[PDB]
């Protein structure tokens, strides 16, 4: 399945984070209805944040994550949980190469703001 | 029920990361086997980052994570979500007043590093 | 936090089915907008479903889930989780007695059909 | 990322339980250890319950589902959620055509029970 790719409610204010662990650069590319409005470049075995910002979902709400280590796509996994009914966490995992601990780059989409 | 309390796997490296979306000040406790070993104090009315920390789960892989505003306890919500049988996070949100939001401080543990 | 209510789409058809494990004789009551729909009663210790139905969320949307056991409400607790950016499912456990396995009565709500 | 695939508790019981939403005849298969031990088979457009079994997730605790039609594997996803940091779900969806519905085979593991 495609993964990565979230439908948030139109216009609404949403943060995205991410972390690095891994010997690899990890890119990490943020689309917004197809167009990309953030990119987060950086390196850390140690869960270091490589990027954090605050991004309107706009009219169609697509929210896309791709992540790439040297121009090569990482293997995505993907899942949405909301608590209380209200909280949103649209999470993302990477892998860029054989050891499949998935946390190469980790990505974590949070709404609503404020 | 309890929420915020989370059993890792024993002697486990964690990252530990708060995100403020409230007009009051958060302060975000983090224990592991029942001693606090870090603290984040932190306002936001717009997802700033207010601690990321890399902690150990030591022998009880025991983590809690409470939550107060002038000094009351925040109501919580948690969860734990799990993708490729292999990424964990660990997910906190809490509610200061009426709003329900529960986005006051958002908590969120990920495991493994590295 | 009040627990066990989700927000559907809008007049979509949902499944609910709810499973046993515990002494006490389970009641399950489904509330779509504000009004009990189903009832399911029935006693396992050994994850037996006491119920399943189809049903439509309605112009709000709103499914809520309650649990009691001989008419005392169990303690409830729940998430949302959505696969692949379309497939959802809303999660309920339920809490009789000083345990705390919140299996008491689970409940499963999974949409969209067909 | 290979999907279906969970480590569960060893020695420990837990139900499986799968809906259909195909014009596809869906056949489920449950390995526990890589062994198999539950097939449930059904054709529902209506989420008819096309099985339901109590099983033992034995020394390895591993657990894998797999679902085809007609004998052509189906495209999976999947997460675990862990709700009171003890009642746990396995979640599968599966997908046998164009539609992206991932709704055609769903399978839900839980555990603990009793
Ligand atoms: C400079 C680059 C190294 C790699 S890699 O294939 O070795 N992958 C990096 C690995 O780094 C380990 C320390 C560990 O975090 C592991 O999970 C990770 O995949 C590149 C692709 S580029
Ligand atoms: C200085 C303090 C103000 C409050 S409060 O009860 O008003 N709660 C804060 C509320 O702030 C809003 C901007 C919004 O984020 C809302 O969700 C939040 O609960 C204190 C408790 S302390
Ligand atoms: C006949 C009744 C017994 C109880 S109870 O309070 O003892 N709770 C039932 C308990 O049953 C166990 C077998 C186990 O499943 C446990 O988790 C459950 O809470 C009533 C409330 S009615
Ligand atoms: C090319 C293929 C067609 C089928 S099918 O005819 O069995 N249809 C499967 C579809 O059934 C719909 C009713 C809907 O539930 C859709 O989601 C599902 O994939 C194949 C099995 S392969
Ligand atoms: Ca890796
Ligand atoms: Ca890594
Ligand atoms: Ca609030
Ligand atoms: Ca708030
Ligand atoms: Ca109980
Ligand atoms: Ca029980
Ligand atoms: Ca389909
Ligand atoms: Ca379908």
């Amino acid at each position: 399945a495609t993964q990565g790719v979230f439908t948030l409610p139109a216009n609404t204010q949403f943060g995205v984070t991410a972390f690095a662990n891994s010997a690899g650069t990890q890119t990490v590319n943020v689309q917004v209805n197809n167009e990309t409005v953030a990119t987060f470049t950086g390196q850390s075995t140690n869960n270091a944040i490589i990027g954090s910002k605050v991004l309107n979902s706009g009219g169609g709400g697509k929210v896309q994550i791709l992540v790439s280590v040297n121009g090569r796509s990482s293997d995505l996994v993907s899942a949405q949980v909301i608590l209380a009914n209200e909280l949103n966490f649209a999470l993302v995992g990477s892998e860029d190469s054989t050891d499949n601990d998935y946390n190469d780059a980790v990505v974590v989409i949070n709404w609503p703001l404020g």
